[PDB]
RNA sequence: UAAUACAGGGUUGAACUGUGGGUUAGUUUCAAUGCCCAAGGCAGAGCACUGGAUUGGAUACCCAGGGAACUGUGCUCCCAUUAAUAAGAAUC
């Protein structure tokens, strides 16, 4: 009996892995062939002072 | 602060790396204005200085002239000392 379990076990897995491999890889591809977004939100003039705890 | 040359910082994409860090002297750069020294000049401005006003008893307020001070690879940080009054980690 696990005899059995054990290799259908095996066969699930490399099936998943297979497939999870090909869409990582699929995903990189695309953003490493594309000009780089260029930012053009406002800017950050109010994020420099902070007001942290008074006193000690 | 349009053009051009040299070299930094920030945002995003891939690869690599696989704990590399926080603070910091017996340490080291930079640092407005003024002053010494030096280089200087032919513009626009003005401290000192007899150059036209004072008073209800005293004056630099209101014009004009006016030879210091205003570009430094230097000596150099006294101040109201340059983007708040904490250099870091955690709770959204």
């Amino acid at each position: 009996l696990c005899e059995l379990e054990q290799k259908k076990r095996t066969e699930r897995a490399i099936q998943h892995s297979q497939d999870l491999w090909k869409k990582r890889t699929a995903a990189k591809d695309a953003h490493s062939e594309k000009t780089p977004e260029l930012y053009d939100g406002p800017f950050w003039l109010k994020f420099w002072r902070r007001k942290k705890r008074p006193g000690a």
